[PDB]
RNA sequence: AGGGGCGUAGUUCAAUUGGUAGAGCACCGGUCUCCAAAACCGGGUGUUGGGAGUUCGAGUCUCUCCGCCCCUG
RNA sequence: AGGGGCGUAGUUCAAGGUAGAGCACCGGUCCAAAUGUUGGGAGUUCGAGUCUCUCCGCCCCUG
C-alpha cells in the first residue's frame, strides 16, 4: 500500500475548495493508502502569532480533518512538535542541503520583518518530515513544488552518498475534485490564503454568511439571462455550477435543465443552500470533537505513538549512515 | 552552583596546550561548579566526512575526557545527537534568530566569499550551539577559538526569546579563565592540519621526543614557550628555570616532563577505550541526565511558544 | 561586543525652508445590476513607533526607550 | 521541474600539435628553523585540455 504524507497547516480555515477538491476524496481512501496527516505546528512558528491562538488552531485543525472524516484508527494524525524525529532528522538534512537551494526558494526570496532563520530553513524540515516516513505520494501543495523537488534533490543526494534510505516521493495528484473557483475572479481557484476572503468560504461559516458571499459572487450581463456551463464566457455562472454539482452530485447538463428559465438570484440562493447544507453536518460534528478535550488528547497520543515508532526506524537508519553511535537506550535494547 | 557547558568536538585530536590550558584544571573543578561535556557530533557533519571514523572519534573523545580525569558521577558527560532537545530547540530558535545575524556571523561571511560546502548546517550551526547552551540553563560557557560571537549571539538570541515570553532561559556569561611549534607566534589548535606543529594527548614518547626536537629555537620565543610548557608541566617558575637551563637538554627535559605528564592519561584511556561497556554506561547515564534537564526548559519554552503539549 | 541607520492610513507613497498629514491603489457606501462585475457617484482611513524635550508652531530639530535593518570581529 | 555556466597536481594556476608553473608541503643546525588522472564516457579529427554529445559533481537562475 502507498504511504501519503499531507501536511495540516495550523491556521488558514479549511475552504470548501480544500474539502471538496481534496480532503473529500482522500477521506474515500485510507484503506487503499496509509495516509499520515501531520498537524506542523513547528512550520507555523516560522511567523509570530498568539501562544494561546496557535494552541487553539493546533486543536482546531485536529477536530476539524476529524469532522471531515479521518479516521485516526485507519490513518494517523498527530501533532509535527510531538514526535521529536522531525527536528532530528531536521538538522540532519540541513548538512545536506545547500545555501543557495534555499535561499533561491522563490518566497523566500520574496521576504520583511521576520526574516528568521525559520523562514529560510522551513523546506528542510519539510523534506525531513515527508522523508521520516518513507513517504511516496506526496500531494503536491498550494505554490509549493519547488519544496517537494527540493525534497527530492535531498533524498537522492543522501542516498546517493549512503544507500536507499530513504523512498524518493512522487507528487499525489488524485482523482480532481470539485473545481471551485474564486468568487469574486473565477478565472483563479479558491485560495485558503486568499487575503480578500469574499472570494473564500470557509468550512465553519454561518448559513448567513455562505448567503452574504455567494451573492457577492461575480456573474455576466448575457441578456436574456441564461444557467450554461461556459467557462470562457460565463465564469462566475460555470464556477456557481461546478460547486452545485460537486455538493449534489448531480451533472452540469442535469443542472442546466433544472435551470432552464431560471435567473442568477435563484441559482445563487440554490447554491447557497446546498452549501451551508453540507457545512451542517460537517460543523455538528466538528463541535462534537471540539468539545471532547479527552477524545483530542487521545487522537494525538494515540497518534503521535504510531508516527514516532515509524520515524525512529528511518531516523536511525539516518545516524547509521551519518557515522554517529547510537543512544543507548537499554541493556537489551537491539 | 554555576552551570557550565562545554562543547567537546569529536573529530579534533586534543592538544597538550587544551589540557594544561584548561582541562587540567577544570578536573580539579567539578565539586564547586556543574561542569557539562557535550559532545557535538551534529555540529560534525556540518563538513562531510568519514562515517566510521567519527563514530570512534566520538568515542576516543568521550574516553579521552574521561582519562584526563572528568567524573561521568560528577559531571553531566555524552554525546550531543542521543538528545534530541537540542534540535527541538535548534529549530524552534531557528524562528528567533535573523537572517542578517546568521549571514553577517564571520565563519559563514568568508566560507561565502569563495565556498566547498556552503549548506544550510554551515549557516544555521549558531542557533543550534545556541539550543546546546539554553538548554541547561547554562551560566557560564567558556568561550574559545574564535567562538566569541557565537555566544554574543547565544546571549543575544536568549535576552529576545526571554523578553517575548518570560525569563525562561537564563542569559550565558563568558567564563573568565602554549603557542604553536612552528610557529609560537600561533597558538597550539587541534584544527591545524599540521600536526608536526602539535603535540597529542596520546602521543608516545618516542613521537613525541620526535616532535619536539624539530621545534624553532619573546626574541627566541620557541625557547620561551618550550620552556612555559615547562612551568606549568613540572610546576616551576620562569626564574626557576632560567637558572635550572645546551638546547637539547631543554629539548630532551620537555620531552621526558611531558610525556611523563600524559602516563596516567594514556593509561587510563586504554582502559576506559576498550571498555565499550562502560562507554555504553556512561552515554546512558550523561544522556539521561541531560534530557531531565533540557527536557525542563524545552517544556518552558513549547508553552511560551504556544504549542500544545504532548504527554 | 562594539559601530552605523530606519520607523507615516490596509498597502504603495507625499507633505518645499519648521506653519494647517495628503494622494494612488485597495476598501467602503451610493447609483447600478435578477443577482454580481463593470461603470459612474461619493466616503473613510493614520499610535506620523512609544515618551520626553525645543519652539508661538514639530511628520520635519534634540533626547530617550522599543523593534527591526545594515557593519565589524 | 526546467534553463545557463564551471571542473586541470595538495592548492591557485598556465597552455586543435603532442600538459608548464607558483605556493604548499616532503629531500639534502647543540637543536630548530632560514607532481599529470586535464571530472567520466563516447565521438569528430592525421592529431583533442581545446570541438560535439552524454553522464557525474557543484555554482547561477525561474515558479
Amino acid at each position: 500500500k502507498p504511504i501519503v504524507f499531507s501536511g495540516a497547516q495550523p491556521s488558514g480555515e479549511l475552504t470548501i475548495g480544500n474539502y471538496m477538491g481534496a480532503l473529500r476524496q482522500w477521506v474515500n481512501m485510507q484503506d487503499d493508502y496509509h495516509c499520515i496527516y501531520c498537524i506542523v505546528d513547528q512550520h507555523a512558528i516560522t511567523v509570530r502569532q498568539d501562544a494561546q491562538k496557535l494552541r487553539k488552531a493546533t486543536l482546531d485543525t485536529l477536530a476539524l480533518y476529524l469532522a471531515c472524516g479521518i479516521d485516526p484508527e485507519k490513518s494517523t494524525i498527530f501533532v509535527q512538535s510531538h514526535v521529536p524525529e522531525h527536528a532530528q532528522l531536521g538538522w540532519a538534512l540541513n548538512c545536506y542541503t545547500y545555501f543557495g537551494e534555499l535561499s533561491r526558494m522563490t518566497q523566500f526570496k520574496d521576504k520583511a520583518e521576520n526574516i528568521n532563520a525559520g523562514l529560510f530553513d522551513y523546506p528542510v524540515l519539510m523534506a525531513a518530515d515527508i522523508l521520516l516516513y518513507q513517504t511516496n505520494l506526496v500531494p503536491v501543495g498550494e505554490d509549493q513544488k519547488q519544496h517537494l523537488e527540493l525534497s527530492r534533490d535531498i533524498a537522492q543526494r543522501f542516498n546517493a552518498l549512503y544507500g536507499e534510505i530513504f523512498k524518493v516521493p512522487e507528487p499525489f495528484i488524485p482523482k480532481s475534485g470539485a473545481r471551485v473557483m474564486s468568487l469574486l475572479e473565477p478565472t483563479k481557484k479558491m485560495s485558503k490564503s486568499d487575503d480578500n476572503r469574499n472570494n473564500v468560504i470557509g468550512l465553519l461559516e454561518d448559513p448567513k454568511s455562505v448567503v452574504k458571499k455567494i451573492k457577492r459572487a461575480v456573474t455576466d450581463s448575457d441578456e436574456p439571462p441564461v444557467v450554461r456551463y461556459d467557462v470562457q464566457n460565463k465564469a462566475g455562472v460555470s464556477n456557481l455550477l461546478d460547486i452545485l454539482s460537486a455538493v449534489t452530485g448531480q451533472s452540469i447538463p442535469e443542472l442546466e435543465k433544472q435551470f432552464e428559465g431560471k435567473m442568477y438570484g435563484h441559482l445563487k440562493g440554490e447554491v447557497a443552500d446546498a452549501v451551508s447544507g453540507m457545512l451542517t453536518e460537517l460543523q455538528e460534528r466538528y463541535h462534537r470533537f471540539r468539545n471532547d478535550e479527552a477524545f483530542l488528547q487521545q487522537v494525538m497520543k494515540d497518534g503521535a505513538e504510531k508516527a514516532s515508532a515509524h520515524a525512529s526506524r528511518t531516523l536511525k537508519a539516518v545516524y547509521e549512515a551519518i557515522g554517529f553511535v547510537a543512544k543507548r537506550h537499554h541493556h537489551h535494547h537491539h
